[PDB]
């Protein structure tokens, strides 16, 4: 921990934020964090397997608690055969992915073939990850992925809609059960939507534990196109989304997690989806979502793909790219209590968004996306009683930056390896802070 002046910006736009510790929100529960990956992978033994060290170091940075979701498009070409050593699933890479959950303390969301596969094949995986994984590490099992878009892959005929899957979901969950009693179910895992995910929820409230919604900030092919500039932007279909899926929880009782999302889908767009900028948005992203009331959030990656939290193979190692960062900011906050957190005289730079936290540790913390590309800010921090505030900074040189990218002065290193190297305190005076932030930067700051 080295010693850092606290920094000044020459021009910063002056903004007031406001904490109130009586504006109560959210409670951000422990297991919130995520990560999400194609069924696909499953088809090789050593990637979820208690063997790989690294990767599972790189999920306990991101939390103690958290959730692997494996799902996805691959999830309707990917089959469980019990007889095996188009992809296929053995009981060895169920085994080893019951020992990557036990190296990692994350609980599971598995994907079953509702696309192309049996109900009676579906039945015998489910019964088998229940054998090996467990109750308590299998959070739920999903019937299928974004089966609104089957159409679009020829996995079911143009003509396929909500009564088609409701019938094959019935068909599929009625196997389960037969084998596996104590099954636990999320869906419809898509995006939020008037003709699925509303229906769903309504005929299948007894039968799920939760909704499952995805998430991309990129829209259709037609809308305009993702940039980083509109990446840091408020996104209108999200907020919407989010409210309809507050209204189906209010309606059915059922809770929501996010379990497919990152900026844009495919693997993500290069020179968007690879650099700080989605550091900037997917730590914004958690915590608009938790104070919006999402259980949860499952970022998509695997691979090398542009959008992945952790890029990398067993044989070569894994890396951190920078929308990682951002996990890694909300990790090291912590869960507690959201609070109002307020800013005024920001209209000059209208993409800062801050949040405020009563940890559990009962220490106020505040999170802080500078999400404007060209304005640093003066953050005058009232509503906060405190001896001493620290900052960790996260930061890239530019806002495209593909690395480079540092949280508490520090880079992540091997096996998801972090600890600040940073230390600086954030000027206090007349009860007040004052917290300059760089254009396009994030911080996290604890108070004693």
């Amino acid at each position: 921990l080295a010693q850092t002046a606290s920094q000044t910006t020459s021009s910063p736009v002056r903004v007031g934020l406001s904490v109130d510790a009586s504006a109560l929100g959210h409670t951000i529960p422990p297991d919130y964090t995520g990560l999400s990956y194609e069924q696909a992978q499953m088809a090789n033994p050593n990637y979820f397997s208690g063997a790989n060290t690294q990767l599972a170091g790189f999920l306990r940075t991101l939390g103690r608690q958290g959730v692997l979701r494996i799902g996805g498009n691959t999830s309707e070409y990917t089959f469980w055969n019990r007889h095996a050593k188009r992809e296929v699933i053995t009981p060895e890479a169920v085994n080893n992915l019951s020992e990557f959950l036990d190296k990692t303390g994350w609980k599971l969301i598995y994907g079953l073939n509702l696309g192309k596969g049996t109900p009676e094949n579906a039945a015998d995986e489910a019964a088998y990850v229940m054998e090996t994984i467990g109750a308590d590490r299998l959070l739920a099992f999903q019937l299928g992925n974004e089966p609104d878009l089957f159409y679009r892959n020829g996995i079911r005929p143009a003509s396929y809609d909500f009564a088609a899957y409701a019938g094959d979901w019935q068909r599929f969950f009625t196997a389960i059960r037969k084998r596996v009693p104590n099954a636990p179910f999320a869906g419809p895992d898509t995006a939020y939507n008037t003709k699925w995910l509303v229906p769903f929820a309504d005929k299948f409230k007894h039968d799920v534990k939760f909704i499952s919604s995805h998430y991309y900030a990129e829209g259709p092919p037609t809308d305009p196109s993702m940039t980083i500039e509109r990446l840091m932007k408020p996104n209108p279909r999200l907020l919407g989304e989010t409210a309809g899926l507050k209204q189906v929880e209010a309606d059915t009782g059922l809770p929501f997690r996010l379990t497919e999302t990152n900026s844009c889908y495919q693997g993500g767009k290069q020179g968007v989806s690879d650099t700080f900028a989605a550091a900037l948005w997917a730590g914004d992203l958690m915590y608009q979502q938790a104070a919006a009331g999402s259980t949860g959030i499952n970022f998509h990656g695997g691979g090398y793909g542009w959008y992945t939290p952790v890029a990398g193979t067993p044989e070569d190692g894994f890396i951190a790219r920078p929308e990682y960062y951002g996990m890694l900011l909300f990790a090291q906050a912590g869960a507690g209590q959201l609070l109002g957190a307020k800013l005024t005289d920001n209209s000059a730079a209208p993409l800062l968004t801050a949040y405020a936290l009563r940890g559990t540790d009962g220490r106020t913390r505040i999170a802080l996306f500078n999400k404007n590309l060209d304005a640093d800010v003066e953050v005058a921090i009232s509503g906060v009683a405190s001896p001493s505030g620290t900052v960790l900074r996260l930061e890239a040189p530019r806002a495209d930056d593909t690395t480079d990218v540092t949280f508490g002065g520090a880079p992540v290193g091997a096996s998801g390896s972090w600890s600040p190297l940073v230390q600086e305190y954030v000027p206090g005076h007349s009860g007040q802070f004052v917290l300059h932030m760089r254009k396009a930067s994030g911080a996290l700051l604890e108070f004693a």
